[PDB]
């Protein structure tokens, strides 16, 4: 019954709710493609699995008193005030801010969770301190024995707990955000200090970040086995091993994967589903992105059910965390069509043209080449 | 200056000779195409790590006494005479048999080891027992703790170890091979008896199998770590971590995966590199393969450097550890043309534009877009 804007002050009321407690929020798709360069907080997803008290507004939340701990393997632990930050050099990187659920709703059977299309996604700027700088302004150095950096959320107002490891390779990109689209970071997105791994699913992405350890091992917690992971054959070059759909999976860390790298896709923006549109010449657009490891080699459409598949113009070539925007003209004779889109990055990953092939009992990294169903007048 | 007949009986005298001791025998182009079915020992590919003494022939070698050890991680560890596979149940499996280094010499700059071209590679059947049938059989039942499967090598006439890790999710395919190509195993293929892992690259078919040890971890021999890896973030979705050509990396088990699952792929076999064809229609033929845990979608050819992709037709839908041949018959005008071939399977597996964007300085797992350049008369 309430609205998004009444959940969260500063919302665009128009967001869809997925659910309450915790607050879990949905772009429409057709605002989402209004913002095809930045995606502003007013429309922003939001997933909380832990809601901090208070924290449920768009405007910025205050430095003053917030202590970061950081420990574990490292020869110097050490505590520090969130506002020393602010005199040491700030990095600012544009990234895909998804959900690891974004794109569930597609799955069939029917998954457990938030039960999203593909309003999970945001393209957005963060600003601040990059944790290896920290590290070096601290004069800390990690240990051998690193192998994960295990970031743990305030639990400030008797919340519960929410800790995620990440792969010590995190390091070369960690940002310390303190500010999102050139303003103070919201508290709903987890100001007043997020820590944010450019390419990483957004579960990752811990909000209100209390502790940050560096770990031998993933941690145990709930949060990061059974939830947040799909099957797997653990180091061996496949994104996930394949299960019937509906059957109940035994999770455990040596069966499994974690939400870890953003998977490969590709979002048609324009035409929009069931749509007519003019004359013979069509303008299909999208975005396309990876995990920001490498460059996107093309964007390619088909007209034809992929008898043919024809490469788009990319906006820019040079890989980056964040989106890019892609156009492919197409010559369309009058009557119903339908367009798919696929990218296909450096290291030569793409898209399944069967999205369900990944079906998992939580609904995670659906990457599906998504197909636009519209007339030609 | 010895020919390949004369270092193993029975092979055809055209095999490039890469290494005398220890043995590694290279199909020329023109002579693999030519077997597109399958590959025949007679023109096989050999890589030893290790010579067997006396077993450089493609003659059949005697099961008699020969004992297999079955230990580690089960209830029941036990020794089986070979000859006892004779009563049990048989399966054959045909699959592409491909070293680790195949394509080797593709990398800039030239890297270490065998300088294979494409000839590291063949399409074979093998038949025996089945590993998960052998233990049924014996009333023995793997440990919750058994993650690999580690095979060990016959080290009779005073010769070196030969181990080898695999995932224990290998253990639904594994098989006991006695036969290949309907024929007594090779010697020189690992006759009388050899454990092979259908998808897995060649390294992992360990030949003259006289342990099969379920264990915890990773083998520690140097064949295990550091030779045969590349680079990774462990447990993340990228098929490999990209690094500077040329530059010497410090492979350790926790920033480095094996040799493991078959690189999907596809080969060009007509029109072959310089030849001249006739008419306006050209059809273009190759196979293409990958780790046979998921179908193929699609193999498609450019002939205008990747602005279009056009379907090849497939000889077969289903699912396979062995290659499927492919053909696309282009209309292409008189003069000099370039045909790109490229795989699709099912989870979104593809194969890099450049190839040479997995450098690494072992040479491993390229799979780099084929092109071939002809002309039309
Ligand atoms: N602290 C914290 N953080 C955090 C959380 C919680 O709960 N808490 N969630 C997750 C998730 S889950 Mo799924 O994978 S997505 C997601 C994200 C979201 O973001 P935004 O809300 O800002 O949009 O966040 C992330 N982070
Ligand atoms: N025992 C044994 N096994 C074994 C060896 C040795 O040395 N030893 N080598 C490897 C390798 S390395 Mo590279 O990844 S390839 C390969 C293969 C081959 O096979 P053939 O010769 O039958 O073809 O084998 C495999 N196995």
């Amino acid at each position: 019954a309430p609205t998004a804007d009444q959940l969260v002050k500063g919302k665009n009321p128009k967001l869809l709710v997925l659910s309450q407690r915790p607050i879990v929020l949905e772009t429409p798709y057709d605002l989402l493609v209004s913002q095809p360069e930045r995606t502003p907080k007013e429309i922003l997803y939001i997933r909380n699995n832990v809601d901090l008290p208070g924290y449920n507004t768009v405007e910025g939340a205050s430095l003053d008193g917030w202590k970061v701990e950081v420990g574990g393997l490292v020869d110097k632990p050490f505590t520090f005030e969130a506002k020393e930050l602010l005199e040491l050099p700030q990095h600012e990187v544009t990234m895909v801010l998804q959900c690891s659920g974004n794109g569930r709703s597609l799955f069939q059977p029917r998954t457990s969770g938030n039960p999203w299309k593909r309003g999970g996604v945001g393209n957005v700027t963060f600003r601040g301190v990059r944790l290896k700088d920290l590290l070096e302004a601290k004069g800390v150095k990690l240990g051998e024995k690193a192998l994960y950096i295990t970031a743990h959320a305030s639990r400030q107002g008797n919340a519960p707990e929410f800790v995620r490891s990440v792969p010590i390779h995190a390091l070369g990109h960690a940002l310390l955000a303190l500010s999102m689209n050139g303003e103070p970071l919201p508290a709903v997105h987890g100001g007043p200090i997020r820590l944010v791994f450019p390419g990483y699913f957004g579960v990752n992405n811990v909000k209100w970040v209390q502790k940050i350890e560096f770990t031998e091992a993933e941690n145990t917690t709930a949060e990061q086995m059974p939830r947040y992971r799909v099957p797997a054959i653990p180091n061996a070059n496949i994104p996930f091993l394949p299960q019937e759909p509906g059957k109940t999976y035994p999770y455990s860390f040596t069966n499994s994967r974690p939400n870890w790298l953003v998977a490969i896709n590709s979002f048609i923006f324009a035409p929009l589903e069931g749509q007519t549109v003019e004359g013979p010449y069509v303008r299909v657009e999208g975005v396309a992105f990876n995990d920001g490891i490498v460059p996107l080699v093309s964007v390619e459409v088909s007209a034809n059910g992929g008898r043919t598949w024809q490469q788009a113009r990319l906006e820019r070539q040079e890989k980056s965390f964040g989106w890019v925007r892609w156009q492919a003209t197409l010559y369309l004779r009058p009557g119903e069509h339908e367009v798919m889109a696929r990218a296909w990055d450096a290291v030569g990953r793409s898209q399944p043209l069967d999205g369900n092939i990944a079906w998992n009992e939580r609904g995670y990294e659906y990457n599906g080449v998504m197909r636009v169903k519209f007339t030609v007048a």
